């Protein structure tokens, strides 16, 4: 599913993502902006170290979820990577707090620090009542 901007905002709001560990609502919105389009269906596939990002987050298989392909990977959300392409993004979101319970929070994410960081990121909210 590609999310309108506002209604993306509402859904997250809903599972509880504003706030957490300390980061605004805006910044996901921001994160999920550049990583997918806020589309949950995004696949990108890293031929570098033959992992493969998932969904509406960009969460990376080495770590996070399990593709079964990837060359010396962890499960640390113990997920399938086929749970991060759903149309409800529940499982998504879950995945996304247990990545940033690690030390680097939301700057697991390069786009997140090229794009959001010390970014007025306001934008991304506006008008969506949340």
């Amino acid at each position: 599913k590609v999310f309108e901007r506002c209604e993306l905002a509402r859904t997250l709001k809903r599972l509880g993502m504003d706030g957490y560990r300390g980061i605004s609502l805006a910044n996901w919105m921001c994160l999920a902006k550049w990583e997918s389009g806020y589309n949950t269906r995004a696949t990108n596939y890293n031929a570098g170290d033959r992992s493969t990002d998932y969904g509406i987050f960009q969460i990376n298989s080495r770590y996070w979820c399990n593709d079964g392909k990837t060359p010396g990977a962890v499960n640390a959300a113990h997920l399938s990577c086929s749970a991060l392409l759903q149309d409800n993004i529940a499982d998504a979101v879950a995945c996304a707090k247990r990545v940033v319970r690690d030390p680097q929070g939301i700057r697991a994410w390069v786009a997140w620090r090229n794009r959001c960081q010390n970014r007025d990121v306001r934008q991304y909210v506006q008008g969506c009542g949340v």
